[PDB]
């Protein structure tokens, strides 16, 4: 501290080594738009190729789920069970649980599930994972000149660079938009009952004439004596060819023909599945979906995906190309990148005010050099405690470059004061001031960080957002501290220019200084102002109580956010067709909105990605914006875009389609909102549970004054066809039950038989129907059984059939079945009070229909009630910090006092604009508490010290205080208030952001400093004139 | 018995492709041999936790399981960590010509 | 690209390949036809020519308390020559026993006895060293090159030792201008001088 | 339905013996019966990381896997943390229409 | 100094580590394809007495 003004070199080396470590400790930090806010869940997929809803639940799902015991800090399990005939199971897990334990925790129960599985679903593939809700991102690959379809493509994606991209490490989930190529043997039924086959017949065969064989060897080991040739046996090889399969003998006549493949069924190397279909411009298109894995990093990961496809790139097919139609980068990217513009220019710009109330460059350049310093050694604070370069800590450094400034600046300041008042020299003036604001700096430090640090130790994952500041600006402000007692003086004895007693630069040269002289004299009138306040109190106690007030209501008056709203450059358009409706029907619809994207949008439309699957009644399209400098309008951001396409897909359509944006809150909570689970408890039936759904349903739309959008979310039930078969009469006539069993299924249904080898790729086999032989009710009767006889039988010959209802989706929470509700609040209304009804509308349904809740709305059932204590416990914190100061019980209420001065002028902000109480609001609130809190604590400390240790009067000692050190409290909230000017300013990306931080944050200032200068005083003296009785007319000791 | 084109094509393929989103991949390298024997060594990041790799490995593999021969699937598919720095190796003999 | 490294004795130093080259291996195809027809199950012609060369694992007997295999498979001397095929017979769905020359076609071909795989799809490793002067990253760039030079399809890629130094081959400068700088800062600090350390 | 000396020497000792560089084993403890039923106990120095521990131990087991049976393989060999202890028992019973 | 160090610098073998005698070594033998194992065995006991 003193030392270093002696030793200014060894600072500069400290200071040169905090910017070059701090440095270092930004070259290899984490990029993110938010942390990891979401829990690790790992989610486990099978597929039982044409199984039903009630197939798959009582086959796989409850054989999986019922294994899934003993897991180390399980949250809650849920799944799907589909009438795709895939389940999907996600065990969500307690926030930071080890992502990898768990996943072998749960894959370790899995195995166990395993051999009492399904042979289709077991060899089809189960898979254990740890991914994320969204996509990081959607990799598109089209072919410009159309030489090849939507099935070649496809192909080409899952055999030329799919398995890299699921092996590169970060990556989670790929989901393919398409399917690659398989062996696809399409049976004509009339064909096959030519020759009394069936297809059983048809799998035998092709399991018989496609295989390898374990050959072995000549001459192998161990050979007889002096044996002289050793090598290997080929045999029979896998299939290259249609051709081979065509080729293939499933039955010999007696008159010399041959019955091949190619004869009984069509044969086609074809897709392995054609439920999804994807289109780019309408263009046809195969896709990636890369969905992020539990933990690893965004940023990271993408780059090395991006890699990947760089590495595979020179390779390509003439004239197929990569598209990039939806993508999470760029946004963070240029986001952040806005973020740093501010941290540049607020710092150029702080050295323009630093300039105009100092003259003087060189003295200039030592706030100026200061701050620079204290940042870079901030994201070293973090490379140290493991946070990263975020939104979060960002607007952290942003935010807290006003106490990072206010320091630097309160230092030359004081130096600068002294040299003009005492008239001593440099170094002693940096001594004097020093030694009197070092005291001063240390206590600031600890009432600051006692401010900040009870609001890191919020609960949820709001907790992990809100600690991110807290710990950014704690650390910051340590840092600034320390800077200021080593850089800091230094630089004002080194290169500080020596003030003659009595300068203050009054009217010396006139160009640059009429500003000194209207300065003096307002510093002065504003004494005089102080003084003539000082006086009659009372007045001011009154306006003070009205200003606390009006905060008060300002404050409980203005909504409640949770994060912003942002044009993330790429948004979606999703849709929903009424059930059961077909894949050619949805395709007709996604092409609609392909259509209108291009057209009444193509200013701000670059690119549309359509796809169709997952199941036939379902679309949705990643539309990609043209770039965001050729989009200016309030129209031409995603709001007015989605809510006018929106309303375009509102009124002229047969079904409904959403046009939305994905949220920054990537994965978690909404606004107002829940998601309810109706859990079967008696076993009541699927029915009682779903007639129960639709009670709470009408029941809650029964509240429009405190509910909205009670919504199931699931498919209601669809009628299902029923086929009967008659045990009895099947095996009467000579028909095995197993054969009527899969000719039905290896028809309709299609199965999976051999693997082969398609240019040197295994791919897979599928035989199933021709389409036009399964299409309607009436072609089962196309369908025979050749019997134990030699006679086939119809399938109307064994079969009644008739419909029913099924459900296409059913769903089970924590085991048993259950189905989800979704819900927000009112308008006004708090997402807690709504749960509470709902907690009361779900009370009164029939016995055995139970509830609970999940994902969002449990992470809000968890934390609340929290920040009233948090701030009750930071308050009883800071007044005890200063009582110790201040050595005065009834002294530090005064300090105190100002933290509405700084409130009223943020609500004020917040509420004057259109925005709202959020994250940012309150992170920026606080450090405007803190700046107001620096400020005041200065002025009672030069007005306690001058009344005890230089013996002055009460409102002398006071007013003494509060006119010398003024100039700077000036100068700092200049500093800010044009420092945060471009936050509130500027559109862009993360514009909703920075408005959100600035806004409040400039506000507040105002209020909060031009009311201070003239409220601290006040404070201080009504508080003095409140304890012991010497404190005023003083003098005595020297 | 199987030659190389065969554990190339019925063992290796298949378990290569169920070798997905193993954490800290750093590369994939696998001998398909007329001997029979095939070996897929995934050399990982360096300072990686050896032990959740390799567990990680063996539960992708025992997904692949079902998709293979069955001769494969009863000699049994095997995980293992690569060092090739024995502490030792110990021979045992027999002196009076005994035993083979 | 042997040749093309072949072709430059002053960078690169005893290029080789990691494997082994084809050898001949024997083939015996199965006519479906003449062995469906004369009565014999492709099953068993199969197995039989496995159990009979291969070999088989069947049962699990336990030895002396500790659990054992039990593998079958032709005795060594009918099992050794390409002729011997033919004490081979097959049971068929009459009675009658078939020999494997009355549905087995058979010829000499090549294929390789190892199917090496890099990152999934099939590769070739090649191992190699540079000139006697020349420094190592040299020589695997002048191989970036020639790789480069090859037929559509033919790409390249880097694996264990050469992928450990193009890693760390852009590192060793950095840590010593850290090393400079930290170094100068130090004595700066010390004494009081930036001109003083240069001494 | 085997018996104690039947499955033992298959099972149990073919799984003990693969058991050893298990970090912070402190003794290993093992029941063979003819109830059927296999169990190896693996108790560890105070503090290992259980979750690491089991991860090393079911691979360790998972390479005693070439040397046991197919029933055994079939059913299922289970892997887990256990206590010797319960926490708690919890007591269901039925005042009146006494169901069994 | 400074100059004649720098030739000498550059002028200097780059190596990883040095060889250590181990009391052990080995040697491999690679027989013409498809020899047996009889014959790989010859060799084998060849440099087993040399
Ligand atoms: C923007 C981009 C994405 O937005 C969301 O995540 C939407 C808006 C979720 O709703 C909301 C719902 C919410 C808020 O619920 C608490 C939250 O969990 C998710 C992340 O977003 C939905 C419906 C998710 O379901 C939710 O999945 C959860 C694991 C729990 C719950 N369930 C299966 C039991 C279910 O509601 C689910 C499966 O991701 C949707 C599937 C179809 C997708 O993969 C699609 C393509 C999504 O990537 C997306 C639409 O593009
Ligand atoms: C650096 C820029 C800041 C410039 C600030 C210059 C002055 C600020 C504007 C005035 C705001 C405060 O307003 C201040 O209020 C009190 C009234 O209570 C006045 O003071 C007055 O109070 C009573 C009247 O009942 C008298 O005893 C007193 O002599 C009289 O002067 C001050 O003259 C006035 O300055
Ligand atoms: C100097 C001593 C203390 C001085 C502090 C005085 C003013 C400080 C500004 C704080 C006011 C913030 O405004 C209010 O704060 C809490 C969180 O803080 C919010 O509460 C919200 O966040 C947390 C979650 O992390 C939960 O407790 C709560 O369930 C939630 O809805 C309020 O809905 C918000 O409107
Ligand atoms: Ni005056």
């Amino acid at each position: 501290p003193n030392f270093f003004i002696d030793r200014p070199i060894f600072a500069w080396v400290i200071a040169i080594i905090i910017m070059l470590a701090g440095g270092l400790a930004i070259l290899k930090l984490p990029v993110a738009q938010y942390p990891t806010i979401a829990p690790p869940a790992v989610t486990i997929s099978a597929s039982y190729p044409g199984a039903d809803a009630k197939t798959v639940q009582d086959t796989v799902t409850q054989v999986i789920e019922q294994n899934m015991n003993g897991i180390d800090n399980l949250m809650y399990m849920s799944s799907n069970s589909d009438s795709t005939g895939t389940v999907q199971i996600t065990l969500t897990f307690e926030s930071g649980t080890d992502a990898d334990i768990a996943q072998v925790q749960v894959q370790n129960k899995l195995q166990l599930a395993m051999p009492l599985l399904p042979q289709e679903v077991q060899q089809q593939g189960v898979s254990v994972e740890k991914s994320s809700s969204s996509f990081l991102m959607v990799v598109g690959v089209i072919n410009t000149d159309g030489t090849m379809t939507q099935e070649d493509i496809s192909d080409y994606v899952a055999a030329n660079m799919k398995d890299a991209i699921s092996r590169t490490s970060g990556v989670g989930d790929v989901q393919l938009f398409g399917s690659q190529y398989a062996m696809r043997i399409w049976m004509n039924p009339n064909e096959l009952n030519k020759f009394q086959l069936t297809p059983v017949d048809v799998i035998t065969a092709i399991k018989a004439q496609n295989a390898q064989v374990a050959a072995g060897q000549l001459g192998g080991t161990p050979p007889v004596k002096g044996q002289q040739l050793n090598a290997s046996i080929i045999a029979q090889t896998r299939l290259t060819s249609t051709e081979e399969f065509g080729k293939i003998l499933l039955k010999v006549n007696q008159d010399g023909s041959r019955v091949l493949l190619r004869d009984v069924a069509k044969i086609e190397l074809g897709g392995e599945n054609y439920d999804i279909i994807a289109e780019f411009n309408g263009q046809p298109a195969s896709g990636l979906g890369i969905k992020l894995a539990t933990g690893a990093n965004a940023l990271d990961t993408a780059a090395a995906i991006r890699a990947e496809l760089a590495k595979m790139e020179p390779f390509f097919p003439s004239g197929l190309k990569i598209v990039y139609p939806y993508d999470t980068t760029p946004f963070v990217k240029i986001s952040i990148h806005e973020v740093v513009k501010t941290l540049v220019e607020a710092i150029i710009l702080v050295f323009l005010v630093m300039y105009l109330f100092l003259q003087n460059f060189r003295a200039t350049l030592i706030p100026t050099i200061a701050v620079p310093v204290v940042l870079l050694g901030t994201f070293a604070v973090l490379a140290a405690f493991g946070f990263s370069i975020n939104t979060l800590t960002m607007f952290g450094m942003v935010l807290a470059i006003g106490l990072l400034v206010d320091d630097a600046i309160v230092v030359v300041e004081n130096v600068e004061r002294v040299m003009a008042e005492e008239g001593l020299p440099p170094k002693e003036a940096t001594r004097k001031s020093m030694g009197q604001i070092q005291g001063a700096l240390v206590g600031i430090a600890m009432v600051l960080s006692a401010v900040f640090v009870p609001m890191a130790f919020f609960g949820g994952s709001t907790g992990a957002i809100y600690r991110q500041f807290s710990i950014t600006i704690v650390s910051a402000m340590a840092l600034s501290v320390l800077v200021a007692l080593i850089l800091t003086p230094a630089l004002c004895a080194t290169m500080l220019k020596p003030i003659a007693k009595g300068d203050h630069g009054e009217g010396k040269k006139g160009f640059f200084g009429w500003f000194n002289r209207m300065f003096e004299k307002s510093t002065h009138h504003y004494t005089d102002s102080v003084g003539g306040i000082l006086r009659s109190t009372g007045r001011y106690l009154v306006l003070y109580l009205i200003i606390v007030v009006g905060m008060a209501y300002l404050f409980v008056r203005l909504p409640s956010s949770f994060l912003p709203d942002e044009d993330q450059g790429v948004f979606m358009t999703m849709v929903q067709l009424p059930a059961g409706a077909t894949q050619e029907r949805t395709q007709k619809v996604l092409n609609e909105v392909t259509h209108y994207y291009l057209t009444k949008e193509k200013n701000n439309v670059e690119s549309v990605f359509a796809v169709n699957g997952g199941g036939q009644n379902t679309g949705i399209a990643f539309v990609s914006l043209k770039d965001w400098a050729d989009r200016p309008g309030e129209e031409n951001k995603v709001e007015a875009i989605t809510m006018r396409a929106t309303r375009a897909f509102s009124q002229i359509k047969d079904a409904m389609v959403f046009a939305f944006n994905l949220p920054a809150i990537v994965e978690l909570g909404t606004a107002t909102g829940f998601d309810f689970e109706l859990i079967d408890q008696a076993g009541l039936g699927h029915e009682k549970l779903t007639q129960a759904r639709n009670q709470l349903l009408a029941e809650a739309a029964k509240h429009p004054d405190m509910l909205t959008s009670v919504r199931p979310n699931g498919l209601e039930d669809t009628p299902q066809f029923k086929i009967d078969i008659d045990q009895e009469k099947a095996q009467a006539l000579g028909v095995s039950i197993n054969d009527i069993n899969t000719t039905l299924g290896a028809a309709w249904g299609g199965s999976y038989v051999n693997d082969f080898i398609d240019r040197g790729r295994v791919k897979k086999v599928y035989v199933m129907s021709e389409a036009k032989y399964r299409m309607l009710p009436d072609d089962i009767g196309d369908w025979y059984v050749r019997a134990a006889d030699g006679q086939m039988v119809p399938f109307s010959a064994f079969s009644s059939s008739r419909w029913e209802y099924g459900s296409p989706r059913l769903e089970r929470y924590n085991g048993l079945p259950s189905m989800e509700i979704l819900g927000q609040a009112a308008p006004g209304k708090s997402t807690g009070e709504a749960m509470e009804l709902m907690e009361q509308l779900a009370s009164k349904l029939p016995t055995g229909v139970g509830y609970d809740w999940t994902g969002m709305s449990y992470q809000e059932r968890l934390s609340g009630n929290q920040a009233p204590s948090l701030y009750a416990i930071s308050l009883i914190v800071v007044f005890l910090c200063l009582a110790a100061l201040y050595e005065s019980w009834s002294i530090p209420f005064s300090v105190m006092l100002v933290v509405p001065l700084g409130v009223i002028g943020a609500l004020l902000a917040a509420t004057f604009r259109g925005l709202t109480n959020d994250v940012y609001f309150q992170v920026g609130l606080l450090t405007t508490i803190g700046l107001s809190a620096k400020n005041a604590i200065l002025i009672v400390e030069f007005a306690k010290d001058l009344m005890d240790k230089e013996g002055k009067g009460l409102i002398e000692a006071t007013l003494d205080a509060v006119r010398m050190r003024l100039r700077p409290i000036l100068m700092t909230s200049l500093a800010f208030i044009l420092g945060v000017m471009p936050l509130v300013i500027s559109t862009g990306a993360g514009s909703g952001a920075q408005n959100a931080v600035g806004t409040g944050v400039m506000g507040g200032m105002v209020t909060a400093t031009v009311l201070a200068i003239f409220f601290v005083p006040v404070f201080f003296v009504v508080v003095r004139r409140r304890f012991s009785r010497k404190n005023e007319d003083i003098e005595h000791s020297h």
